[PDB]
């Protein structure tokens, strides 16, 4: 019931009790571990509301105070009557920060309590959503000095009136499958790029075309909007030693802003809740550039490096991978856009884990996601046992809106 | 129940039914995942069903399930268990069992090779001197002058738990570690505790950085005894780099034969506490873990210095750059010396094909992602993008406690 996790590099042992408040389910059973699988009513709501308000009033040292019991009563009445309820701003801010705090796949959680929350619950149209999103982008970008932020649109009601950002992130590059047969731009978004075009977007038809936003208010059909390019901070990618590198023509955007997730607070569902922080360098240089299904440039870079590409055992993929990643880090740093390297982010996370064990009794952590996609064992997280369990408030996946929306 | 796994690079979907034959536990539940936790005497009572399960499997594999040979063997084993409280495997069953334990090893990326395993039956062994002799023959046969051949040597099974056969070494060939009075370590930090046991037991330690440890062998529950493996039997590779000439001057070498000797082999409920097995190395095992772990030889800094990387900020990725060079060096040295090694691209690719084949022919392939994904360059290997299901089949290899922790000294 009280579980230990060991670091094998340092022998440090931490004791986890926090998991015993695990509300949701993992995918795993006594018989089968699913640790590597990507995705394994009025009276439903009151338990959920109560559990949440209990931890809220607990966090501000007021558990079992008149104000506590009075708020339980009030929410109880509102549910009983309206079949939902509204969070106070304070509860909203706390819930959002905790959804991030509880994100077991997130290495960047040392930062969890410095989160700017933009309350967009009064939003009614896609234009209003667009306004809110531009403001969020400008605020978070902050001329390169990135600041974490979330903008929270109205909660689900009867589930026919959902707010959705159809983009998977606010800022992504377009994907076009060509008469050629290959893929121009980013193949991850080919489907979304066509949904945009079939909706009316005019594609500059290049390799790094910032996609238009595609926004759905109150259950209506989504609308297209171009983010002011002055709001979209981009970084040309160059190497501190290879001058031919620039000629590959690589760029990336400064602001990662996840916009397809569902935020659950006290049983309430926020289906549009775009949030942003900043990149760990390997996200761009390992995954975005080098995944076979992505910009897949390893082969191109290895050539320019004139590595021996004759045999996998020369480790040419590996040598290139590193250079690409030194470049990404160098470029962002040079242009003074916030980025973190995987060494630094993982050391931060170990420090964060320690804090959370000490101050909270634990820290849900998904090793499969926390270990960076390169250089795993030379980062301290590789040697750290983690326990993964699901706490609420949380961020959850939700189906792509096109697979649900009725026109 | 039918379970699906997807590969996110290829969209290939596989269906697992094999997980339904899974007996043992994972550590996980509906409410917690222990997927990254390194480690999460039987009566007749429990022995009967385990023996039967195993013999049903064995008799299915040979296409004789429900045969008279199948039933007779069931009766015979059953009679032996209630007469003697245990039983003996036939040679054929032992061989099949050891093969299947390997095939069922979900942390093993090398399983494409599972069916080519040389099994050495050391069940007539009675003394530590006998064990030394078996282990020398295994080392020589496996090494095969650099052209490595997989093998396992199976010493007698557990009886009452007071008569265990154990190899105290964690692998047959491993380098000494010595903690110095100044807090630093000479040789391999992973082996300090074992090295000290050896010295205590009377080993005269050369006290250098690459001293091959003596075998420490326990027969029949007796106190263990020390033996030196003949040096002529220990194949080693000096480490050099194909472009970096100062690399040899780092003074590194490694042994060619990885041979694990501290695991427990479980077959039909029988427990084989000494079952050293060997194959060959994946390059990263030496180049990433053995040399570059902070708690191991930890040569990353010295290598980085000599490459003259900028070591003042981690975001230079100097650690990453040096790691790759060390690993290129390991593969180059082994290949140049004609000692079998496999790089992590080639091994993980083979594993993916093995895995798809296993889904087709067997209905599944238990696989531990945490262990199967290499310790460098994860996402540029096809296993990183492969969803895997982890579950436990027998026959199996299991952990067991280090014997110095449980042994009753006879004196
Ligand atoms: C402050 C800078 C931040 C850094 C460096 C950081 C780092 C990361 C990284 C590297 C991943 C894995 C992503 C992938 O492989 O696609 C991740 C996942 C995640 N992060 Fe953080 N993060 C940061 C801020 C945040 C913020 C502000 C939130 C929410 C408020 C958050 C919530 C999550 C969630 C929900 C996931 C998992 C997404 C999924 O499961 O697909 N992150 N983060
Ligand atoms: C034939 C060449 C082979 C290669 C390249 C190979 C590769 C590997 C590698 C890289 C690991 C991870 C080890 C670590 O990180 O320490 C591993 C684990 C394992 N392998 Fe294989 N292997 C091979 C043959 C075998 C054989 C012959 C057996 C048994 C007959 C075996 C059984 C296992 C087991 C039980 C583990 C898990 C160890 C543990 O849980 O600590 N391997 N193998
Ligand atoms: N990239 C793919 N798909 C895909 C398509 C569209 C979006 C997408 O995003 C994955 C989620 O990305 C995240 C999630 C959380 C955090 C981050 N990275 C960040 N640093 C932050 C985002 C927001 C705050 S921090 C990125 C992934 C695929 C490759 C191979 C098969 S599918
Ligand atoms: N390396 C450590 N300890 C340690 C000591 C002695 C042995 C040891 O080995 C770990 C397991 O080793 C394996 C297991 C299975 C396969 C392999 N590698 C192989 N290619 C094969 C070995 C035998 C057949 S194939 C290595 C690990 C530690 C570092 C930090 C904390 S503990
Ligand atoms: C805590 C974690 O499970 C531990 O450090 C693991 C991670 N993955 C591993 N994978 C392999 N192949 N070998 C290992 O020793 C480890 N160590
Ligand atoms: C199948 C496997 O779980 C999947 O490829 C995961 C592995 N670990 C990951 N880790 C991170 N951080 N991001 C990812 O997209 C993935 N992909
Ligand atoms: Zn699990």
């Amino acid at each position: 019931r009280f579980l230990k996790v060991k670091n094998w590099e340092t022998d440090v042992v931490l004791t986890d009790t926090l998991h015993l408040k695990s509300t949701l389910e993992t995918g795993c059973t006594e018989h089968i571990c699913m640790g590597s699988i990507m995705l394994p009513t009025k009276d439903q709501l009151f338990p959920l509301a109560k559990e949440f308000l209990d931890q809220y009033y607990s966090s501000i040292k007021r558990f079992g105070s008149k104000a506590h019991m009075d708020r339980l009563e009030e929410v109880n009445k509102e549910i009983e009557s309206t079949s939902t309820y509204q969070l106070k701003d304070t509860e909203l801010i706390y819930g959002a920060k905790h959804a991030w705090r509880n994100a077991s796949r997130c290495v960047g959680r040392i930062q969890w309590s410095k989160l700017q929350v933009f309350d967009a619950r009064d939003c009614t149209t896609a234009h209003g959503m667009f306004n809110y999103i531009c403001n969020h982008v400008k605020y978070a970008t902050n001329k390169g000095n990135l600041r974490s932020a979330i903008t929270i649109f109205p909660q689900r009601t009867d589930g026919k009136h959902d707010f959705r950002v159809w983009n998977s992130q606010l800022i992504r590059y377009a994907g076009y499958k060509q008469p050629d047969g290959s893929t121009l731009g980013d193949p991850a978004n080919v489907q979304f790029t066509e949904i945009c075009i079939q909706q009316g977007w005019k594609a500059p038809r290049g390799r790094f075309d910032v996609l238009p936003l595609l926004l759905q208010a109150n259950g209506n059909d989504p609308e297209l909007f171009q983010i002011p390019p002055e709001l979209v901070l981009e970084v040309p990618i160059r190497h501190p030693k290879f001058d031919w590198f620039k000629d590959l023509g690589l760029k990336w955007y400064g602001l990662p802003a996840v916009s397809n997730m569902l935020l659950e607070i006290g049983g309430l569902e926020f289906s549009a809740c775009p949030f942003s922080g900043w990149y760990m360098g390997t996200e761009i240089g390992v995954r975005d550039y080098c995944d076979n299904s992505r910009y897949n440039i390893l082969e191109e870079v290895a050539k320019k490096m004139d590595l021996d590409m004759r045999k996998t055992s020369s480790l040419w993929k590996d040598q290139a991978l590193v250079e690409i990643n030194i470049a990404v880090l160098y470029s962002f740093q040079s242009d003074k856009v916030t980025i973190v390297d995987h060494h630094s982010a993982t050391e931060s996370f170990i420090k964060h884990m320690e804090n959370e064990y000490r101050c909270r009794g634990g820290c849900p952590a998904d090793w499969v996601w926390i270990v960076p996609p390169m250089s795993g064992s030379i980062t301290p997280v590789f040697h750290q046992e983690m326990l993964n369990y699901r706490l609420t408030p949380s961020f959850e996946y939700q189906p792509d809106p096109w697979n649900t929306h009725v026109w």
